[PDB]
């Protein structure tokens, strides 16, 4: 049918459709060509998903769910989730390592949800977008994912396209999209062109080039926590602070005091991209008072200079990786909605010494664009024009070896598909099973890696210990996730089985079958 490309963001994500040669963002049933990734549940039973949802937050906030895109793929005492949820309204709950969110779904019913579930939620409303526009059902999806998303984070997105009863078709890193989105239809040579890609909660940087409709990805480099909901958690903290010194009291744990200061901060943060000062106004803020305060431009950055300087860092190593200068770059391209904030285009702008970024590229759509691109091609579209997508993976993998260290497969900035072979023996006579852990990270020790999964090559015959010769594969597939396979050397294939916290295989079907339902 017709193939679709969702940007599925932390705090937007919008749907677009390569159609009658050209791409068409889809509004929403309210006019809009974003949507909140956001899902309620009201005190009634209604299920709530986007601009309805978000609307309804500061009065059912304990049922508003938001920011699944920073929890999926994750481990429960990952420190950046416990960050979260000192400021997410929702209770979160460790279960199988991993945080789940625990609502009312309506007359005192308590409900548990993946994360996982929170985004197919989201998904089946950008789906439903596109229904209405086409006329017809989709159910095939190309869908984006910020390019320094691991393994686990790769999979959890797939994973809530099933849920939502979407064949993925293809996952694509958001600047790879962006890139499409600046270059398709370009006839202008071989050109460097960096994209900046700041959301509302990851941060990517990738270096591409562009020649007549082939994007090539040489280096990509980022922070997947690292966004608009950091500055609006830095401004929050600055007025409950603020409160705190006048009154003496902590409104921390009240959730309608802090859900309404989100609001209020949110409003405030877009106020200040074209003012130097912004008016923060609740009306019952806390214990019947209300809450009246200034914001000024220069307050807002003071409070997330840190952040804002921090996202040079990654902009450096690419260009390492690419092994090329600030002024070898011949242009910016500036996506994410965080890139709208003043101090964020002044910084990029004076890291490159006056450059002006890319005109005519609206960086809330961007991403999306690109998507519906690739989706187009995918269909088989001719109007899209040549075509061809160069990707890499973000992140090294690599082994333990003796004495702890990270002993390398596949290097960053590698084109995918890929794949290494090794061969792996036995430490003792008739060892059954042997146990291979797979690392993501650039740090020496694996102890300070990203674990990506364990992996048991079982059924290994009885022999003297170094004698059997298991060869391993190890390949990254296009959308960035890997596959392990093993064969004997010496019955050939080995039974591998793994541990990648991943959505167990009954919790899919579970998951797929509630959605239908709704």
């Amino acid at each position: 049918g017709t193939v679709v490309g969702i940007d599925l963001g932390t705090t937007y994500s919008c749907v677009g459709v390569f159609k009658n040669g050209r791409v068409e963002i889809i509004a929403n049933d309210q006019g809009n060509r974003i949507t909140p990734s956001y899902v309620a549940f009201t005190p009634e039973g209604e299920r709530l998903i986007g601009d309805a949802a978000k609307n309804q937050l500061t009065s059912n906030p304990e049922n508003t769910v938001f920011d699944a895109k920073r929890l999926i793929g994750r481990t429960w005492n990952d420190p950046s989730v416990q960050q979260d949820i000192k400021f997410l309204p929702f209770k979160v709950v460790e279960k199988k390592t991993k945080p789940y969110i625990q609502v009312d779904i309506g007359g005192g019913q308590t409900k548990t949800f993946a994360p996982e579930e929170i985004s197919a939620m989201v998904l089946t409303k950008m789906k439903e977008t596109a229904e209405a526009y086409l006329g017809k059902k989709v159910t095939h999806a190309v869908v984006t994912v910020p390019a320094y998303f691991n393994d686990a984070q790769r999979q959890a997105t797939k994973d809530a396209g099933t849920i939502a009863g979407l064949n993925v078709m293809r996952i694509i890193n958001e600047p790879t999209a962006a890139a499409i989105a600046y270059g398709l239809d370009k006839r202008e040579g071989e050109k460097n062109i960096l994209v900046f890609d700041l959301g509302g909660g990851a941060f990517d940087v990738s270096l591409l080039t562009i020649d007549n409709g082939v994007f090539e990805v040489v280096a990509t480099n980022g922070d997947t926590h690292l966004g608009g909901e950091d500055f609006d958690q830095r401004v929050m903290e600055h007025f409950i602070k603020l409160y705190k010194k006048k009154t003496g009291k902590d409104v921390r744990k009240d959730n309608r005091a802090v859900q309404k200061l989100r609001r209020e901060v949110e409003k405030a943060k877009r106020a200040l991209s074209s003012q130097h000062q912004a008016r923060i106004e609740i009306e019952s803020f806390f214990e019947g008072e209300d809450f009246s305060e200034t914001l000024t431009r220069a307050k807002f950055e003071e409070l997330n200079m840190d952040l804002f300087r921090s996202t040079m860092k990654p902009v450096q190593k690419v260009l390492e990786d690419s092994d090329l200068k600030k002024s070898d770059i011949d242009e910016i391209v500036l996506v994410g909605g965080s890139t709208r904030i003043p101090k964020i285009q002044q910084l990029v702008k004076e890291f490159f010494n006056g450059k002006e970024p890319s005109r005519g590229i609206n960086p809330d759509e961007a991403v999306a664009y690109g998507a519906a691109v690739q989706a187009g091609v995918l269909s088989g579209d001719q109007d899209t024009g040549d075509l061809v997508l160069l990707d890499v993976c973000p992140l090294t993998l690599g082994i333990e070896t003796v004495g702890g260290v990270m002993t390398k497969l596949i290097p960053r900035n590698t084109v995918v598909p890929t794949k290494k072979s090794q061969i792996f023996s036995t430490a003792s006579d008739n060892q059954p099973t042997v146990t291979i852990k797979v690392y993501e990270g650039e740090r020496p020790l694996t102890k300070d890696n990203h674990l990506l999964g364990t992996f048991d090559l079982t059924g290994i015959p009885p022999a003297p210990r170094g004698v059997p010769q298991i060869e391993v594969t190890f390949e990254i597939d296009v959308n960035g996730i890997l596959r392990v396979t093993a064969e004997d050397k010496g019955k050939n294939k080995i039974t591998i089985t793994n541990d990648q916290n991943r959505l167990t295989p009954e919790e899919i079907e579970r998951m797929v079958n509630d959605a239908e339902k709704f």
